[PDB]
């Protein structure tokens, strides 16, 4: 299972039910993205005496970033399943959220963890940007943490809260590659010959510009068990106005 | 059967008054196909927990029914909810006590068997947040078997993230009255009136006005009760007039 | 007698002595649009059974709007006379009133009443939403007659009085001809209508535009003296302050 | 022999505010000829005859405004009539921390008996307030009975028409700088067994000497020749605008 | 010997500040030539007729306005005067968190009697006060008797009108910059038994070395040459103005 | 020792232990200005009797101005300890501060104490402009009162807020003047020939347009015991931008 | 170890574990900036008589300013260290810290601890300008007190708030010098030929027009135990935008 913190005051709490774990491969990224971010955490996790020895705080900070419904919180909670971590929630928009309550937060999350802090450009007894810099990179800083950013706007983001010791590694999650459309189209439509998602994704490519994941996923509901379905209908994905 | 309305007092559901009569789905006339189509999406929605659960794919979905007053948006829901012995919970988000948490923990213990209502969401944009209204309604920490519907009058002015495909997967157009509207609503105010009766009415209707609601035409039937001669005599009546 | 009642906090409660009732013809509107109002407010209240059977909300709400003093409060006062209906009025310009407790209001009104909203259009804590889905939403109470006024229609949101919301708009003008000589018979009871003609001829012949309340004003500083009032009309023609 | 009872609000009620006042004689405010004889027969013909009103099914209730510039009697007229009518007065402040439209409703409906509530000021008002919340409070369904108002304001053409239209306000009377008449009798008060010629004196010269003098103002100058009338009559030049140094 | 009793505010009542203070001299201050006596006479004729203003119907409240310059004896004067008449003296603030109109209204109702109601720098002003609130306080429905009120302002220009006109203040006078006499006057105060043909060599210097000066500034030079009258006499060219360092 | 009190409330506390006294000699003011202002204060001191026979209020108020690190706080400091007075530490800018508290802040002054309003060009229920000029010279001011305001801005000072019987001596506390660097010299490196002082004045004055005792102080302590080193390394206070 | 403490009220606490000491070593500064910095810090700290013969206040504080990622953090935390210091943690944008709460903290401070005032410039009831100046450097500072600031932006401090007597020594942490790239490879690769450490050094410096320290660390966690690997990659260092 996957079991999810919020916080509650200085302290963090279970939010409902244990999670059912995301299968990694329910989740289609760009070609190599998912083994290129899974063997760096791999690589932090398995590390700590290197940094010891080399004096370096023993911390990693990811910044997944990129258009919405493309794959930042899923693959997130598919990873923290892959990994048999814990997801703590941290809105840094919040009332009760102050540069004191977030430095004992982040010092006292779940050991075995990713620390989420979803859409950290909507941010910028309250937040300043200084608490938030000080809390992720310095002096009281504590160790074993790991911490996922996300936003769809990184031109929004100062250099200072993503520079290297805060975020280590920043991904861009995009639109559909030709390799992700015939990867979903595999996954959704289980022993199909690979020429028909082949097909699939030659149509989908020339019908639009753009296409998120979540589009292809919900265009693969409306034809529940019915391939043919759904390399027949591909022009109603090219993009309609809403009614005016 | 009867329809629950649940409101918000603090983090918990409560009910509104007394159970409702159910409006009958007949009662509601929507576009030709529209209500078939909705109905046949959200039972296939409830009847496959299975195929979302096999794929990993959050098992949840969202509904946006958009367009000018007086049309069918609320007066659907209602006779949806009915039609699904589904209860209806009112959640207004411009709301003093709703803050972020507060708004994932009303997601979370929703009724079983309901529609989560977002009336007027173009006029929401501790508090709540644009962040935690994307992340409550498709997030890491978002809950399963949920249901959600949206309504606006303003579709442009919703952003993009808040209507994407895993936080609204059908969005409808609820418009002004067509030639089939027309005629459907006069056989359900006039039963057994010949076709061609209802027939006079919808062309008459179409050349004395360039739009006309279902509220205006339910309206106008209220002034000729058990009178379908006068309805159909007194068209040139819905021409608009200005107000004094 | 007429009961009001006043909100406090989530629930309703009388507001001071029972009153009098407002006799209906002791207001006085434009030819005919009483007599409307009256018998489209009695077909809703006797007609349950055709919206049940249609499926329709049983509610009907009204819009009396014009400039002021001319009989929007008086005519809603004598209304819920003539009906043996309470008024509760409501006030949507107020600290503790919410969207949450608007609607539980709106559910738990005394029955035979009349929700009054004076002065919609100063409304716009409440927001707009809120208003419009207590009026006409998916939780919207049946056996509900609301009443709104304005002196500005044009500052409405259509989406606030379209049908299901307001389902009968009136204008309640300055005095025609018919409401000057209805007003002076009543005023001054067992007159020839000849003197109610003179009163009504010279008044639009010395103003533009009379309120009722202006009317009564004037029959005020002539009381039981009909003469008085035919001879002094001249004074209704406007003068400016100092 | 009688005396004037002055209240104000705490929270939704009226209480006494200090000491019955020694009653203002009516002859003591002088105003424009005719003036205070027209607003005291309006005022006993309102409150002899509720039977007119409820015959007529008309709201039993009249409002007064009194408009014009500082220091022409229309305070001190208000306190001069309350005493003539053996009436209370209620200080009703519109700005107000405390004040609701909730609260206002009640204070109108709780007034003491015989009292005028007097609105001073009400340009300056235009939770908390609202506009609606005024007008419904002295003109609406929930408006009781047996009710006098009197509000005042230097500044008439702020006033929203729908605040001081008939059946809010019944009669607005402006209170304005001093008439010939006004000085006259003004001096025939000051200086009592005086000729009617000195105070004939008096009046000519202050209005050659002045374009607009207040009542306040003539007060004021009789104040510096107390007992003595030749000086008032002589000293009317320094009656003349001076500037501030 | 007499003391002077200052109150403040504490809610709607008024309480003892501090001690008994020691009366200043009314001769200690001096003004242009005749003002003094003409606010003395007048505010004793105020408090010897409460029989005239009852007789008449007028209310028995008298108001005084003192405007101008820093510097030129408005708050000394008041101080003076209050001792003069061997009556108190209540500080009220305008411009303060607790000041309602209600609060005001009691406050001015409930004032020890032989007091002066001090409202300084009246300018400032313009719950919480209103305009209307403070109008009706000084002159209005409700208004006690017995009642003296003394307001000062640098700024007269700033005053509304309505706030300063008779029977809300009955007299007003300006206070300025020192006139020959007022030098004179200050230099046989601060060094009895000069000749007056010193003080006269003092006063004809300074208004040639000067455009504008205050009797604070002349008491300040004064204080230079405690018991040196001819250290004053010579050293009159310092008084001519100089600039801060910049 | 030299005894600080702070406001709590409307009544004066110690602030911490009681200090050293800082030697009025260790401060080096220009020539004569140290001895101009003790003598004014002894004169007060000394003269009760004067103020009273001709009825004027027994205080004084002294205005020290000029730019950052001059010897504004460290004089007072030291003059406090020369007349064995304590020091009261009044915040013009501070939430508790009304008009009402700093009256009877003022009339409760431990006795032999300066007040000290430091930067008082900073403070323009809570404080007034006409609260503040009334308390130091009003009809409710106390006596046996000495009152010492400091600014780096006194161009900013309303008149009204300095006039005599406010303030009764304004001096200018300036850079270093000739003298004040052959007299710093001589305090930090007793028992050299005062040629060497004069030697280090006259190339600090050719190296530098404007310099402060507290940059004098702060190179001095780069060269303790080392009168030489001082001598020889003044071009180091040439003027140097920051790295920017 | 290093304790790290925070403010509580108007009292300083114990913020989590006692850390693990950063060995100064293993922060790379400009050459002899670390060396400069200890030299004062120590000079300081063992000459309280110089200070008190002199009547100084025995007070000093430390300016550390620059682009983000260059050592000002780490730098501080190993001084600390290595001086056997703890760090008090002092937030200026905080809702509960007055002028009045300030003062008390500062003289509250533990012994052997340097105050740490992260961002300054971010700064500028409630702590007010004239409050954090006399606290720094007034009537009522206290004794054998060292403070440390930081800031990105040098240019948005007023010149009075880092005066000599407030801040005594102001040091620029830059972008890596030849130096500072060959000392950080002979850290991270022991016992490899100094003349790798100059291949990469000349080669970095090539493919960059400025690199933090931060940044090295970030590309030697990519080649851990692999300095041939660091050495052939360096154009991977050469700037690259964000996807748009
Ligand atoms: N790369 C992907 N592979 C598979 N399913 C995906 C992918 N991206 C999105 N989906 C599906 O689309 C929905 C949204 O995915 P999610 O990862 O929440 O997107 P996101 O990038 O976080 N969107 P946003 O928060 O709006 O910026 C979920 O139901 C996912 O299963
Ligand atoms: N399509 C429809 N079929 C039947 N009746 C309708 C229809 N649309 C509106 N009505 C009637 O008109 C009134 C308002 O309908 P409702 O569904 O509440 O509108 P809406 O689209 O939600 N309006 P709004 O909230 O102003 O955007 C109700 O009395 C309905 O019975
Ligand atoms: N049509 C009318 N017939 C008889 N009396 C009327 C009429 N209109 C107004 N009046 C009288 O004038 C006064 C005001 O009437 P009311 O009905 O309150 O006006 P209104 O239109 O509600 N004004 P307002 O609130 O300003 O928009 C009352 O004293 C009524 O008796
Ligand atoms: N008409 C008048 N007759 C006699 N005395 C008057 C008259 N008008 C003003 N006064 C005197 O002048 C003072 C102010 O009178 P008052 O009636 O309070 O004026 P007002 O018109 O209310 N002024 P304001 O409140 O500034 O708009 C009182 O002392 C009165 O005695
Ligand atoms: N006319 C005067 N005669 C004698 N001393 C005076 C005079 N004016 C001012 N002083 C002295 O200078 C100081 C200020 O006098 P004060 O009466 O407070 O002035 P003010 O006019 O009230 N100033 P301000 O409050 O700033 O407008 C006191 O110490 C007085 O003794
Ligand atoms: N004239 C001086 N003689 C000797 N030391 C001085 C002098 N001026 C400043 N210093 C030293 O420099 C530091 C600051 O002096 P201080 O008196 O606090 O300056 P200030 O003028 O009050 N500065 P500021 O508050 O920024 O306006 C202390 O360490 C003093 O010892
Ligand atoms: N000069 C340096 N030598 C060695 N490691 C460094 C150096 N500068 C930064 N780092 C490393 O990079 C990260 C950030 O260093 P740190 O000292 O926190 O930066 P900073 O200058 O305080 N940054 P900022 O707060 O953003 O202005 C840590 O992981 C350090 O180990
Ligand atoms: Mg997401
Ligand atoms: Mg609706
Ligand atoms: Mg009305
Ligand atoms: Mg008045
Ligand atoms: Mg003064
Ligand atoms: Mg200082
Ligand atoms: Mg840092």
């Amino acid at each position: 299972k996957t079991v999810m913190y919020t916080a509650v005051g200085s302290e963090w709490r279970t939010f409902g039910y244990p999670r059912r774990r995301r299968p990694l491969d329910s989740v289609v990224l760009q070609q190599g993205l998912a083994d290129r971010i899974v063997k760096d955490i791999r690589e932090f996790i398995d590390n700590p005496k290197w940094y010891i020895d080399r004096g370096i705080p023993y911390r990693r900070g990811y910044l997944l970033y990129g258009p919405p419904g493309c794959g930042k919180s899923s693959f997130i909670t598919a990873l923290a399943g892959e990994l048999e971590h814990s997801i703590c929630l941290l809105s840094l928009t919040d009332s009760s959220l102050s540069d004191d309550r977030l430095n004992h937060l982040l010092s006292v999350a779940p050991q075995q963890s990713l620390v989420l802090l979803e859409d950290v450009d909507a941010a910028f007894g309250r937040l300043t940007f200084s608490g938030l810099l000080n809390a992720l990179d310095g002096v009281a800083s504590t160790e074993a943490r790991i911490v996922f950013m996300t936003t769809n706007y990184i031109d929004r983001l100062d250099p200072a809260l993503i520079r290297p010791g805060r975020v280590d590694l920043k991904e861009y999650v995009g639109y559909c590659s030709h390799w992700q459309l015939t990867q979903m189209f595999q996954r959704f439509y289980p022993g199909q010959a690979p020429s028909l998602a082949e097909n699939f994704a030659e149509h989908v490519l020339k019908a639009t510009s753009e296409i998120s994941p979540a589009q292809v996923q919900g265009y693969f509901m409306l034809y529940k068990n019915d391939p043919m379905g759904a390399v027949h209908n591909i022009e109603s994905l090219r993009p309609r106005d809403h009614h005016h």
